[PDB]
């Protein structure tokens, strides 16, 4: 509809990828599907990566790229989205600023000197992806210093969605915590992504607090599981992992929890108040698959591109499989110069 009537903040990252060996994940203990964040130990991987492999630079963190997508969809007007995060004052930092303003999205990044700008590694093996996040500045977020400014809260303020992945609940749960008490006192929409098995695992207690003011969670099959698993729910089913996630304690009794589960290519998943129900993914053909993580970025940046619009959540779920489709076939979280979702 208007100018940053869409808000979204998270780990703005430049995406390092290359074809590797079996040598190579087994040198620094790498599941062939897996994200992780990256530990003092894991300097090494990202000097030998860059030295041994043929790389590509690409601009990236899951959130930024969910927002650039649901701003390509909405297409008119530019800076219907707005998108917030920490940089490096470096080259790095350059790159991401000068792709999200081609994106017509308005970024304002807390610049600062101490950290470089953060990266993550992306090593491929056929069609697995391991991906290893090195924060840095991203993990240098303070509310105080930039959410916090009057200039910039605002922004937050001109929004009726917000979407955070649950990524950015290892930097600021107190950010994520002020917009969504925000959202649920001004009875707007807040939304947010499981993003990982590692959030549900380790960021438990960050994940639960914010939970009570969430009106539409999304997150893929493994995150359903592992989440279903740590908070003692008994069950591996998708469709009861939905229900009784849905059914989760909420603060704002005027909005009922939608829970929306992603299969890759299996059915999705979606759970309201009175039943559950699936979506066929009819996008079959395998052969020129790409990146699947990409890919459920894309599905959260569509999903949202109509909820902004009013529309119903089956035009919602439409939205989301052509964009994820666009997106899997291609490297970056790229796509045409125009949608063609009317
Ligand atoms: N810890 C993290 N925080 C934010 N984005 C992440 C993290 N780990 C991986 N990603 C992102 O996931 C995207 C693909 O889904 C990549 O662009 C990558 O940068
Ligand atoms: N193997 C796959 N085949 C087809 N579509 C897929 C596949 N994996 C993911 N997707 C699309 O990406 C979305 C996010 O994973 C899925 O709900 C689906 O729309
Ligand atoms: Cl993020
Ligand atoms: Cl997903
Ligand atoms: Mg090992
Ligand atoms: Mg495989
Ligand atoms: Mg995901």
């Amino acid at each position: 509809v208007r100018e940053n009537i869409l808000f979204g903040m998270g780990n703005p990252l430049l995406d390092i990828s290359a074809v590797v060996d079996k040598d190579f994940l087994d040198k620094y203990s790498l599941k062939p599907n897996d994200q992780i964040l990256a530990e003092d130990k894991h300097k090494e991987l990202f000097d030998e990566l860059v030295k041994k492999f043929k790389v590509e630079y690409h601009a990236g963190g899951s959130t930024q790229n969910s927002i650039k997508v649901a701003q390509w969809m909405i297409q008119q007007p530019h800076k219907a989205a707005t998108f917030f995060g920490c940089i490096g004052i470096d080259k790095f930092g350059e790159i991401l600023k000068r792709k999200a303003a081609e994106a017509h999205v308005d970024a304002h990044y807390y610049e600062q000197n101490e950290q470089p700008t953060g990266t993550c590694a992306a090593c491929i093996t056929g069609d697995n992806r391991s991906l290893i996040a090195n924060l840095a500045a991203a993990n240098c977020y303070k509310k105080e210093k930039h959410l916090d400014l009057e200039k910039n809260w605002m922004l937050v303020e001109k929004a009726r969605v917000c979407y955070i992945a649950g990524f950015f609940l290892t930097v600021s749960p107190e950010s994520v915590l002020k917009v969504a008490h925000h959202a649920s006192e001004n009875n707007r929409i807040f939304t947010l992504n499981l993003s990982a098995p590692f959030i549900s695992q380790f960021y438990k207690e960050s994940l639960m607090k914010v939970m009570p003011y969430v009106d539409i969670l999304f997150g893929n099959e493994t995150e359903a599981a592992t989440f279903a698993r740590e908070q003692g729910f008994e069950t591996k089913d998708i469709k009861e992992i939905a229900k009784k996630t849905q059914a989760l304690p909420k603060m704002n009794s005027k909005r009922q929890r939608i829970v929306i589960f992603t299969q890759g290519r299996d059915d999705t998943i979606m759970a309201t108040e009175s039943e559950v129900t699936a979506f066929a993914v009819l996008d079959q053909d395998q052969k020129e698959i790409i990146d699947t993580n990409g890919a459920g970025d894309a599905f959260v940046g569509g999903f949202l591109s109509q909820l902004v619009s009013d529309k119903p959540l089956t035009e919602c779920i439409r939205a989301g499989h052509y964009a994820a489709s666009i997106i899997i076939r291609r490297t970056g979280c790229t796509f045409p110069e125009k949608p063609d979702f009317h």
